[PDB]
């Protein structure tokens, strides 16, 4: 499923991700928007051989099962095309164990580079929230 804008942010506000670990609502969303395009069923593959998938991008390598990384680890107990689903509570539940990680939104290179430090109030502007 393709999320629109507002919809997405109601939705991860529903799932209370606003201000999860001292992150408002508009890094999420700013994040969701470079990593997958608000897209659930985004999938990326690294050199590593491991994979990202979902709206926030999760990685293989320690986040989910996908039968096919080696020495991978699994640590949100789930397999990795659960996160692909229309319904966001995996990819949600599962971020909320990434971002608490200790390096917080780090963890996204997408954040990191184009989010991070950035007017991200601007991503729920106009959203009835």
């Amino acid at each position: 499923k393709v999320f629109g804008r507002c919809e997405l942010a109601a939705a991860l506000k529903r799932h209370g991700l606003d201000n999860y670990r001292g992150y408002s609502l508009g890094n999420w969303v700013c994040a969701a928007k470079f990593e997958s395009n608000f897209n659930t069923q985004a999938t990326n593959r690294n050199t590593d051989g491991s994979t990202d998938y979902g709206i926030f991008q999760i990685n293989s390598r320690w986040w989910c099962n996908d039968g096919r990384t080696p020495g991978s680890r699994n640590l949100c107990n789930i397999p990795c095309s659960a996160l692909l689903s229309s319904d966001i509570t995996a990819s949600v539940n599962c971020a909320k164990k990434i971002v608490s990680d200790g390096n917080g939104m780090n963890a996204w290179v997408a954040w990191r580079n184009r989010c991070k430090g950035t007017d991200v109030q601007a991503w729920i502007r106009g959203c009835r929230l």
